[PDB]
């Protein structure tokens, strides 16, 4: 089981970490949503799908930088909504093909009432997402860590 | 690491169970030997030998049906004799090649004094043997269970 990003960065069998740089709306008003759709960035596959089934969860998700200070939000995993920063591990998603398939995660972040000015500085870490892989054959519990960085500033007009 | 039989039946990575039907000597006299050579039926391989070596043992084995009722015997594992039913684990056999190589197990059974008539009925379960795989790389401890069935009657003439 391994995972790759869009621009090529990869995390091998056994786990590891990588940096994903995401584009954000340059301007977002209080009450609007800022969307980070990782389903178009992170892709994972099962290296022996014929006999084995891979199980993937969001073990935790955490907010950093300006998203922590100036945003509320939720994460949507495989059809269901959960708070972000995360308060529990999510249900499992199955990976059963050697073909790279997306990780169905999306962050919805909305500036809070007191938000104003520059709320996210470009290049800064805005979240960390921990993907947990297990399977149906052994006790493997692997962590694929994704450090999410902003490609641009985000301004919340006041 | 997986194991296959000659007739196609297989147990995949991680372990499992299977039913193996073996041809038996149609007739065996008291004082003669009945031989069940699984080394010519079960074969196992190592799927990544470059970094890891797989360790295989005969963990335990039990007799059922006519082998339980009408035969005494021992099991021979990789050149050495052991009690049957086996209540203790055997030394290890090494697997470090992708080439299918035999599981060196063979049962040597002799009819008991009172044996006479059909002593093994065709189609019946005659034994259960548990192959245990471990390795030098992971915490993998898998059981490949082999349920041994007789393909034909066996008669002990009196
Ligand atoms: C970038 C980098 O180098 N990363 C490191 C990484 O390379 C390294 O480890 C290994 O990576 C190899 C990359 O291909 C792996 O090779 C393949 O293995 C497949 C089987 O994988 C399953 O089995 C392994 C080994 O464990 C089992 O087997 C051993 C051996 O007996 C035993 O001890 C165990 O108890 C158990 O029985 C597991 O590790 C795998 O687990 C991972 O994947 C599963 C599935 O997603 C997860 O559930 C699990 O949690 C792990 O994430 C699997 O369980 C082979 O099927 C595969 O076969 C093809 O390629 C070889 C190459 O020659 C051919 O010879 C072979 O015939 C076969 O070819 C066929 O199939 C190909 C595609 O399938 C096709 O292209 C061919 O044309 C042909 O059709 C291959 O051998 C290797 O398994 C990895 N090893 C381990 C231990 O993970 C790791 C290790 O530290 O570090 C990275 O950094
Ligand atoms: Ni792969
Ligand atoms: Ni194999």
């Amino acid at each position: 089981f391994a995972c790759k990003t869009a621009n090529g960065t990869a995390i091998p069998i056994g786990g590891g970490s990588a940096n994903v740089y995401v584009n954000l709306a340059p301007v977002v008003n209080v009450g609007q949503n800022l969307v980070v759709d990782l389903s178009t960035q992170i892709f994972c596959h099962n290296d022996y799908p014929e006999t084995i089934t891979d199980y993937v969860t969001l073990q935790r998700g955490s907010a950093y930088g300006g998203v922590l200070s100036n945003f509320s939000g939720t994460v949507k995993y495989s059809g269901s909504s959960y708070p972000f920063p995360t308060t529990s591990e999510t249900p499992r998603v199955v990976y059963n093909s050697r073909t790279d398939k997306p990780w169905p995660v999306a962050l919805y972040l909305t500036p809070v009432s007191s938000a104003g000015g520059v709320a996210i500085k470009a290049g800064s870490l805005i979240a960390v997402l921990i993907l947990r892989q297990t399977n149906n054959y052994n006790s493997d519990d692997f962590q694929f860590v994704w450090n999410i960085y902003a490609n641009n500033d985000v301004v919340v007009p006041t």
